[PDB]
Protein backbone atom coordinates (compact mmCIF):
# COMPACT_ATOMS: atom_id res chain seq x y z
CA UNK A 1 0.00 0.00 0.00
CA UNK A 2 1.01 3.64 -0.53
CA UNK A 3 -0.46 7.08 -1.33
CA UNK A 4 0.19 7.06 -5.08
CA UNK A 5 -2.27 6.67 -7.95
CA UNK A 6 -2.01 2.91 -8.22
CA UNK A 7 -1.83 2.12 -4.52
CA UNK A 8 -3.41 5.06 -2.64
CA UNK A 9 -6.26 5.22 -0.13
CA UNK A 10 -9.01 4.19 -2.52
CA UNK A 11 -7.18 0.92 -3.17
CA UNK A 12 -6.64 -0.14 0.44
CA UNK A 13 -9.98 -1.87 0.73
CA UNK A 14 -8.87 -4.69 -1.61
CA UNK A 15 -6.23 -5.99 0.79
CA UNK A 16 -8.02 -4.45 3.79
CA UNK A 17 -11.78 -4.77 3.81
CA UNK A 18 -12.20 -2.91 7.13
CA UNK A 19 -11.46 0.27 5.15
CA UNK A 20 -15.22 0.57 4.54
CA UNK A 21 -15.91 -0.16 8.19
CA UNK A 22 -18.36 1.47 10.54
CA UNK A 23 -15.83 3.38 12.64
CA UNK A 24 -13.17 4.52 10.19
CA UNK A 25 -10.87 7.53 10.55
CA UNK A 26 -10.29 10.29 9.87
CA UNK A 27 -13.58 12.25 9.67
CA UNK A 28 -14.72 15.84 9.22
CA UNK A 29 -15.60 17.61 12.45
CA UNK A 30 -18.76 19.67 12.06
CA UNK A 31 -18.55 22.15 14.90
CA UNK A 32 -22.21 23.13 15.13
CA UNK A 33 -23.08 19.44 15.32
CA UNK A 34 -20.67 18.42 18.06
CA UNK A 35 -22.55 18.40 21.36
CA UNK A 36 -20.99 19.82 24.47
CA UNK A 37 -20.52 17.05 27.02
CA UNK A 38 -19.97 18.10 30.67
CA UNK A 39 -19.53 14.62 32.08
CA UNK A 40 -16.23 14.58 30.20
CA UNK A 41 -13.32 14.96 32.65
CA UNK A 42 -10.42 17.26 31.78
CA UNK A 43 -7.59 15.77 29.69
CA UNK A 44 -4.50 14.65 31.66
CA UNK A 45 -1.30 14.50 29.59
CA UNK A 46 1.56 13.23 31.77
CA UNK A 47 4.69 13.61 29.66
CA UNK A 48 7.39 14.73 32.09
CA UNK A 49 8.99 11.28 32.35
CA UNK A 50 8.85 10.55 28.60
CA UNK A 51 11.83 8.68 27.13
CA UNK A 52 12.29 9.10 23.33
CA UNK A 53 14.80 6.69 21.73
CA UNK A 54 14.67 6.62 17.89
CA UNK A 55 13.28 8.19 14.75
CA UNK A 56 12.56 6.04 11.69
CA UNK A 57 11.58 6.55 8.06
CA UNK A 58 9.23 3.63 7.44
CA UNK A 59 8.27 4.44 3.85
CA UNK A 60 5.06 6.25 4.71
CA UNK A 61 6.12 8.75 7.34
CA UNK A 62 8.70 9.13 10.12
CA UNK A 63 7.95 7.82 13.58
CA UNK A 64 9.51 9.12 16.79
CA UNK A 65 9.53 6.08 19.08
CA UNK A 66 9.44 6.05 22.90
CA UNK A 67 10.29 3.60 25.70
CA UNK A 68 6.86 2.16 26.54
CA UNK A 69 8.06 -0.60 28.87
CA UNK A 70 6.93 1.44 31.92
CA UNK A 71 4.26 3.99 32.85
CA UNK A 72 6.37 7.01 31.94
CA UNK A 73 4.46 9.17 29.49
CA UNK A 74 0.74 8.51 29.92
CA UNK A 75 -2.62 9.88 28.85
CA UNK A 76 -5.68 9.55 31.12
CA UNK A 77 -9.01 11.23 31.83
CA UNK A 78 -11.03 12.95 29.13
CA UNK A 79 -13.32 10.23 27.73
CA UNK A 80 -10.75 7.61 28.71
CA UNK A 81 -10.92 4.86 31.27
CA UNK A 82 -7.70 3.51 32.75
CA UNK A 83 -4.22 4.45 31.59
CA UNK A 84 -2.68 4.87 28.11
CA UNK A 85 1.08 4.69 27.37
CA UNK A 86 2.75 6.78 24.62
CA UNK A 87 4.53 4.61 22.08
CA UNK A 88 5.27 6.91 19.16
CA UNK A 89 4.24 10.02 17.27
CA UNK A 90 4.29 10.94 13.60
CA UNK A 91 2.86 13.41 11.16
CA UNK A 92 0.80 13.58 8.02
CA UNK A 93 1.38 16.52 5.68
CA UNK A 94 0.80 17.76 2.17
CA UNK A 95 2.64 18.76 -0.94
CA UNK A 96 1.15 22.30 -0.47
CA UNK A 97 0.10 24.40 2.50
CA UNK A 98 -3.61 24.07 1.66
CA UNK A 99 -3.78 20.37 2.38
CA UNK A 100 -2.11 17.73 4.51
CA UNK A 101 -4.23 17.12 7.59
CA UNK A 102 -6.38 13.99 7.95
CA UNK A 103 -9.09 15.30 10.25
CA UNK A 104 -10.84 18.42 8.99
CA UNK A 105 -12.86 21.10 10.78
CA UNK A 106 -15.98 22.40 9.00
CA UNK A 107 -14.24 21.07 5.85
CA UNK A 108 -11.15 23.13 6.47
CA UNK A 109 -7.83 21.43 5.80
CA UNK A 110 -4.70 22.27 7.78
CA UNK A 111 -1.14 21.98 6.39
CA UNK A 112 -0.39 18.98 8.60
CA UNK A 113 -1.59 16.89 11.57
CA UNK A 114 0.38 15.41 14.49
CA UNK A 115 -0.57 12.00 15.93
CA UNK A 116 0.56 10.94 19.43
CA UNK A 117 -0.33 7.22 19.69
CA UNK A 118 -0.99 5.61 23.14
CA UNK A 119 -1.97 1.99 23.99
CA UNK A 120 -4.16 0.92 26.94
CA UNK A 121 -2.03 -0.67 29.66
CA UNK A 122 -4.69 -3.14 30.63
CA UNK A 123 -3.84 -5.12 27.48
CA UNK A 124 -0.13 -5.45 28.24
CA UNK A 125 1.41 -4.54 24.85
CA UNK A 126 0.63 -2.63 21.64
CA UNK A 127 0.19 -5.76 19.50
CA UNK A 128 -2.64 -6.95 21.74
CA UNK A 129 -4.10 -3.44 22.23
CA UNK A 130 -4.76 -2.91 18.51
CA UNK A 131 -7.06 -5.96 18.67
CA UNK A 132 -9.34 -4.15 21.15
CA UNK A 133 -12.08 -1.48 20.76
CA UNK A 134 -10.54 0.76 23.45
CA UNK A 135 -7.04 -0.41 22.67
CA UNK A 136 -5.59 2.98 21.69
CA UNK A 137 -5.97 6.68 22.38
CA UNK A 138 -4.52 9.01 19.76
CA UNK A 139 -3.92 12.73 20.36
CA UNK A 140 -4.43 14.69 17.14
CA UNK A 141 -3.09 18.22 16.80
CA UNK A 142 -3.40 20.39 13.72
CA UNK A 143 -0.48 22.33 12.23
CA UNK A 144 -0.94 25.69 10.49
CA UNK A 145 1.85 27.63 8.72
CA UNK A 146 2.75 30.90 10.50
CA UNK A 147 5.65 31.47 12.90
CA UNK A 148 7.89 28.50 13.70
CA UNK A 149 7.32 25.94 16.45
CA UNK A 150 10.46 25.94 18.62
CA UNK A 151 9.59 22.51 19.96
CA UNK A 152 9.67 21.00 16.45
CA UNK A 153 13.06 22.11 15.17
CA UNK A 154 15.04 19.25 16.65
CA UNK A 155 12.82 16.82 14.73
CA UNK A 156 13.17 18.82 11.52
CA UNK A 157 16.96 18.80 11.78
CA UNK A 158 17.34 15.03 11.73
CA UNK A 159 15.30 14.21 8.65
CA UNK A 160 18.35 14.47 6.40
CA UNK A 161 19.86 11.40 8.11
CA UNK A 162 16.69 9.40 7.65
CA UNK A 163 15.82 10.52 4.12
CA UNK A 164 14.92 7.12 2.64
CA UNK A 165 12.78 4.09 3.44
CA UNK A 166 14.28 1.94 6.18
CA UNK A 167 16.80 4.40 7.57
CA UNK A 168 16.78 5.26 11.30
CA UNK A 169 18.71 7.36 13.81
CA UNK A 170 18.98 7.65 17.59
CA UNK A 171 16.52 10.23 18.95
CA UNK A 172 16.69 10.44 22.73
CA UNK A 173 15.70 13.12 25.22
CA UNK A 174 13.00 14.63 23.03
CA UNK A 175 10.19 16.21 25.00
CA UNK A 176 6.81 15.97 23.27
CA UNK A 177 5.30 18.63 25.54
CA UNK A 178 6.85 21.30 23.30
CA UNK A 179 4.49 20.24 20.53
CA UNK A 180 1.27 21.00 22.53
CA UNK A 181 -0.98 24.08 22.14
CA UNK A 182 -2.07 26.26 25.05
CA UNK A 183 -5.63 24.90 25.32
CA UNK A 184 -6.57 21.28 25.82
CA UNK A 185 -10.15 21.88 24.65
CA UNK A 186 -10.99 18.96 22.44
CA UNK A 187 -13.40 16.91 20.37
CA UNK A 188 -13.60 13.14 20.73
CA UNK A 189 -15.15 10.23 18.84
CA UNK A 190 -14.52 6.46 18.45
CA UNK A 191 -12.43 5.56 15.38
CA UNK A 192 -9.51 3.72 13.71
CA UNK A 193 -5.93 3.74 12.54
CA UNK A 194 -5.64 5.76 9.35
CA UNK A 195 -3.10 3.44 7.62
CA UNK A 196 -3.34 -0.30 6.84
CA UNK A 197 -4.41 -2.44 8.57
CA UNK A 198 -6.93 0.26 9.55
CA UNK A 199 -7.94 -1.45 12.84
CA UNK A 200 -10.92 0.04 14.69
CA UNK A 201 -9.18 0.29 18.03
CA UNK A 202 -8.78 4.04 18.66
CA UNK A 203 -10.38 6.64 20.91
CA UNK A 204 -9.71 9.86 19.04
CA UNK A 205 -8.97 13.07 20.95
CA UNK A 206 -8.56 16.06 18.60
CA UNK A 207 -7.50 19.42 20.01
CA UNK A 208 -9.40 22.51 18.97
CA UNK A 209 -6.35 24.82 19.09
CA UNK A 210 -3.77 24.31 16.32
CA UNK A 211 -0.05 24.75 16.65
CA UNK A 212 1.94 27.01 14.35
CA UNK A 213 4.96 25.86 12.38
CA UNK A 214 7.04 27.75 9.82
CA UNK A 215 6.99 27.35 6.05
CA UNK A 216 10.63 26.37 6.24
CA UNK A 217 9.79 23.71 8.80
CA UNK A 218 7.11 22.14 6.63
CA UNK A 219 9.31 22.24 3.59
CA UNK A 220 11.92 20.03 5.24
CA UNK A 221 9.18 17.43 5.80
CA UNK A 222 8.57 17.60 2.05
CA UNK A 223 12.20 16.70 1.34
CA UNK A 224 11.94 13.15 2.79
CA UNK A 225 11.68 10.09 0.51
CA UNK A 226 9.12 7.29 0.18
CA UNK A 227 11.60 5.21 -1.78
CA UNK A 228 14.64 3.28 -0.61
CA UNK A 229 18.24 4.28 -1.12
CA UNK A 230 19.53 4.03 -4.69
CA UNK A 231 15.87 3.77 -5.72
CA UNK A 232 14.05 6.21 -8.02
CA UNK A 233 13.24 9.39 -6.09
CA UNK A 234 9.67 10.01 -5.02
CA UNK A 235 9.09 12.76 -2.44
CA UNK A 236 7.23 11.94 0.81
CA UNK A 237 4.27 14.31 0.41
CA UNK A 238 0.49 13.93 0.68
CA UNK A 239 0.70 10.98 3.08
CA UNK A 240 -2.78 11.72 4.43
CA UNK A 241 -6.03 9.74 4.11
CA UNK A 242 -9.11 11.85 3.31
CA UNK A 243 -12.17 12.10 5.54
CA UNK A 244 -14.37 9.03 5.92
CA UNK A 245 -18.10 8.56 6.51
CA UNK A 246 -18.99 9.49 10.11
CA UNK A 247 -21.77 6.94 10.02
CA UNK A 248 -23.41 6.17 13.33
CA UNK A 249 -21.10 8.29 15.46
CA UNK A 250 -21.45 11.31 17.74
CA UNK A 251 -18.63 13.77 18.18
CA UNK A 252 -18.46 15.15 21.70
CA UNK A 253 -16.99 18.52 22.79
CA UNK A 254 -15.25 19.28 26.09
CA UNK A 255 -15.96 23.04 25.85
CA UNK A 256 -19.12 25.25 25.68
CO1 LIG B 1 -1.38 8.94 11.93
Amino acid sequence: WGYGKHNGPEHWHKDFPIAKGERQSPVDIDTHTAKYDPSLKPLSVSYDQATSLRILNNGHAFNVEFDDSQDKAVLKGGPLDGTYRLIQFHFHWGSLDGQGSEHTVDKKKYAAELHLVHWNTKYGDFGKAVQQPDGLAVLGIFLKVGSAKPGLQKVVDVLDSIKTKGKSADFTNFDPRGLLPESLDYWTYPGSLTTPPLLECVTWIVLKEPISVSSEQVLKFRKLNFNGEGEPEELMVDNWRPAQPLKNRQIKASFK
